[PDB]
């Protein structure tokens, strides 16, 4: 069996914007339960503190905002089935845990189709890519499970093309970046598999540029941040792999700045939070790596807050969730503890 | 009503502004940024047709632009990209008998839905039967009597909500009972005395806010007190003496910015100082000589772009170029007419 390098450490929480402009974070507690924390209001003046959604889980959770404004959380259960939990009205009471069945061997990843139906992707018992979907927009019930085939050796990553076609990425048995896409938006058909090559030592992490090009970030076997991109929207042509250097020890976290420039965050060999950023959205010019310090026991996860500024979440050495955020166009916040005790329940 | 904007302004799925106006021949003409940097424009191309309303462009969730306009026969007509950012379909009739500009929004299920005043002066609507696809429903009346072009937005919970001035010149609104539920609410009055179309934004914290010119020619606004709120604020005056429909857009930090032509026919703007206190700036001039209201969009650099017709009847452009700077006033040329149906 081709040997697959250990994937870079995952982030500690699923970070989601609510329909009322607040950050909500979902992590796994010492009791194996999903625990939640969120801003009291969109100004982010304070947080609610940790409350338990309960359950007993065996993956990193994945939260997603339905097109009717209700958050929904996906996780692999004690039984290796997919379980989910939804707000019953926006930013209100939670449903409790419902089984969607299956036999999963990775974290679940979620995206929304061009018709408002959520669709979840996970490695199945046979190590092929599996998927499942809402049968109606922002609503139960769900399909049964289907295999898209292949052999994958990482958690899958999912995004949507400029033309509304979902596209999923994973490391293959050969360590290359593999991907597959809907033939047209929720057409009922997928394209078959394409290798982008490379030798990955992390999950793929996918953004769409403001001009509509998918761009994928990975740690490679040299422990550098590498990336690769569509040459145009929906393009039949990808770039060559290009190194951004560094010695990173986490999955990269990617977000567009308020001016749409890509910014990548990762833990480095010194256990600090580091970041590197586009100088512009076309020429392909990137900055040098800048440290933001801290002592990280996980990868970062990132969201844009209601002030239009980047917020970053990590687990610290005290196993609490820590937060650092932009406070203006020209300044970072102080490191602050949001407390809690979080375990890394990442499935791979 | 207060003078309308001259163009429908829409972002493409490949991060370029496209503008759609009516030429002196009554055809729909379009102009686009050559790339997402917005450094240059293609120049004007004709989509043809003979039109009797302002066009309304909208991006389908499959990334294809689509333009809606009232035809010579007062029916709704539409023209769509057959693939994203490529060739146009030409003009197809969706029938009906319309007495206003069409306004368009996308449902939580990816179906476009078009609102216009009908032959009996009630609110009419029509929708795609499947997401981002033909064919369309037949026409249905949601009733009432309206005296302005309708405006449409979506609540934080995915319910479409439509705004129109009534025969009392008050702001009226009606909403889906739930996202694309098949049912709508009763008509409700938010009062006031409007002298323009309503223009609607949704705040970053998920509250609908409506801007109007009032009978005193001042900018006024009213807002939901909370997302999906069963309670709105009182009307509040932002003052000024404006001679166009206002145009509203969130800044990169989500502060609302409102643009309007003033009595001096210059482009003026006023903005929130923050998104939690109801505190607004003073009016600031950006100058120009305007023969229309402004239309606004956020470009692929994440900055506000503004489009107005000038005294020469050309389309002019001013935009933010950074966190700290405006662009030059640039002429995109052409000759545009105001084909607004009301
Ligand atoms: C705030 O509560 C603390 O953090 C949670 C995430 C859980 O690990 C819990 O057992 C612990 O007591
Ligand atoms: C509430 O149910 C508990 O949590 C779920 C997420 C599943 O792991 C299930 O097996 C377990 O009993
Ligand atoms: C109904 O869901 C649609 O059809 C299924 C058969 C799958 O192809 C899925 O990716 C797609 O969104
Ligand atoms: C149709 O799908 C498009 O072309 C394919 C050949 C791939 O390059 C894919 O990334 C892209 O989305
Ligand atoms: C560029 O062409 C000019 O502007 C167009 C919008 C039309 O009004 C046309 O008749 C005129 O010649
Ligand atoms: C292309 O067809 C022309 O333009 C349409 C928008 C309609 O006004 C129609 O009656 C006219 O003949
Ligand atoms: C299918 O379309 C849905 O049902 C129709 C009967 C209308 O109520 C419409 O607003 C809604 O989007
Ligand atoms: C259910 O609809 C909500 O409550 C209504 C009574 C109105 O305030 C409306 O703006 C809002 O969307």
């Amino acid at each position: 069996e081709i040997e697959n390098p250990t994937i870079a450490a995952s982030g500690i929480v699923s970070v989601a914007n609510t329909s009322d402009g607040r950050i909500e974070v979902f992590g796994v507690g010492g009791d194996n339960a999903v625990w939640r924390n969120g801003q009291t209001t969109h100004t982010g003046a304070s947080w609610t503190g940790w409350s338990s959604l309960g359950g007993s889980v065996t993956s990193k959770p994945a939260a997603y905002l339905n097109s009717d404004g209700r958050l929904e959380v996906f996780v692999r259960g004690s039984d290796n089935a997919l379980w989910h939990n939804w707000q019953t009205t926006p930013n209100a009471s939670w449903s409790g845990w419902q089984s969607l069945g299956g036999a999963l061997t990775s974290n679940p990843a979620v995206y929304i189709n061009a018709d408002g139906r959520l669709e979840v992707f996970a490695r199945g018992l046979d190590n092929t890519l599996w998927h499942i979907w809402q049968t109606a927009p922002h609503s139960n019930p769900w399909s049964s499970w289907y295999s898209l085939g292949h052999v994958i050796t990482s958690n899958p990553a999912v995004h949507i093309n400029a033309d509304g076609r979902l596209e999923v990425f994973a490391r293959g048995a050969d360590n290359a970046l593999w991907h597959i896409w809907q033939t047209a938006p929720h057409s009922g058909y997928w394209s078959g598999w394409h290798s982008l090559g490379g030798v990955l030592s992390s999950d793929p992490v996918v953004a769409r540029t403001v001009d509509g090009r998918l761009e994928v970030f990975v740690r490679a076997v040299d422990n550098a941040l590498w990336h690769i991109w569509q040459t145009a929207p929906n393009s039949s042509q990808w770039s060559n792999w290009a190194s951004l250097g560094g010695t990173i020890t986490s999955a990269p976290a990617v977000i567009k700045y308020f001016d749409n420039r890509l910014v990548v965050f990762a833990r480095a060999i010194d256990n600090a939070l580091w970041h590197i950023w586009q100088n512009d959205t076309h020429s392909g010019s990137w900055s040098n790596w800048g440290s933001l310090g801290g002592g990280l026991s996980s990868g970062p996860d990132v969201v844009e807050n209601a002030n239009g500024y980047i917020e970053v979440f990590v687990r610290a050495t005290d196993n609490a969730l820590w937060n650092i955020k932009r406070t203006s166009p020209s300044s970072w916040s102080s490191w602050a503890s949001l407390g809690g005790t979080l375990i890394d329940a990442s499935a791979i």
